[PDB]
């Protein structure tokens, strides 16, 4: 491999200047469920789609969790460290300026943990149904982050509790955070979408 190559992943080369737009699957899905989505969604923004690096008996994902389900730390670290450099490396490829990101249910796992462990290096991030365990140290992200967090309040995958929590610890990291809910459960509603869309008309 290369390092922006670092996982396989979609690309649509964008304007220079325009969002990087990351978007991350859920367990199962690939580089192809996000991705024209998104397209669709910024214009023009550089887009950037990758499958996780590791599969479950075939599912892929973007870190492990063990037999019964709970993450791998060490994993979660490492993958963590990936995703971090992989767009890092693509910010420089496309010379793309904002960063924002888009995750479902594991893939907005990996998205939350970055925004944890590299504070400052997103604009916007949207999670959907995400699932953080631990408590987060809490380091100060740029006063003009903004998140969407949109969840089901019957999620059998998403405790509320966790979601309220996921929710707290990044809106003391400094910038704005919503969170959207509806009834139901780890599904995404076409409500979602819609926040979705509202939200992100603020990059283009």
């Amino acid at each position: 491999p290369m390092t922006k190559d670092s996982y396989f992943h979609k690309s649509r080369a964008g304007v220079a200047g325009a969002p990087l737009f990351v978007l991350l699957h859920g367990t199962g899905g690939d580089e192809n469920q996000f991705f024209d989505f998104g397209a669709r969604l910024l214009p023009q923004a550089t887009i950037l789609s990758p499958v996780g690096d590791v599969s479950e008996h075939g599912a892929a994902r973007f870190f492990r969790r063990t037999g019964e389900g709970v993450y791998d730390m060490v994993d979660l670290e490492r993958a963590t460290g990936k995703m971090a450099d992989f767009i890092k490396a693509n910010r420089e490829h496309y010379q793309a300026g904002p960063v924002i990101g888009l995750g479902f249910s594991n893939g907005a796992n990996i998205l939350a943990n970055v925004l944890i462990e590299q504070p400052e290096l997103f604009d916007a991030a949207v999670l959907m149904h995400p699932l953080i365990p631990f408590e987060p140290k809490i380091s100060p992200a740029k006063p003009t982050r903004r998140v969407l967090i949109t969840a089901g309040e019957r999620d059998p995958i998403c405790p509320v509790q966790l979601t309220k929590a996921l929710e707290e610890s990044l809106k003391a990291q400094g910038g704005t955070v919503e969170t959207v809910w509806h009834p139901g459960g780890h599904e995404i509603r076409s409500g979602e979408i819609d926040a979705v869309r509202g939200f992100l008309a603020a990059y283009g």
